[PDB]
């Protein structure tokens, strides 16, 4: 039904929000510290000097294990 | 249809996986450092000396800003 199409769209949007903001291909699994923005996969987070969201200096990257990881 | 029920269940499970594993009421927004397990809201994470997933000592809690929030 049309309700099935609405639910498919909600699911797709939630899944796309879990993907890296730089490569759009890999799941987010890394946090820029100390700001806390968690928006990249490990590879894209590795060479950024400043956070791509808030411009704060990246002192280090913390790996995150999330229950939504697939 | 039956597919509407199946999709409602998938959405419910994905939403529940984003909720705190301790209180089941608030969104996950905190990481136990250094282990990296990110399974609690800030209120439950503040009260745990050891990670509830791996039992490693919590040196500190890092707040996480996620796009799904
Ligand atoms: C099997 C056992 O004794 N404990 C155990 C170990 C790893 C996970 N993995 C995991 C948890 C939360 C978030 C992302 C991954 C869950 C439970
Ligand atoms: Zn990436
Ligand atoms: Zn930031
Ligand atoms: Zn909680
Ligand atoms: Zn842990």
């Amino acid at each position: 039904s049309q309700q099935t199409r609405v639910l498919q769209e909600k699911l797709r949007k939630l899944k796309e929000a879990m993907l890296c903001m730089v490569c759009c291909e890999e799941e987010i699994n890394s946090t820029f510290c100390p700001c806390g923005h968690t928006v990249c996969c490990e590879s894209c987070a590795a060479q950024l000097q400043s956070c791509p969201v808030c411009r704060s200096r990246v002192e280090h990257v913390q790996h995150v294990y999330l229950p939504t990881h697939t």
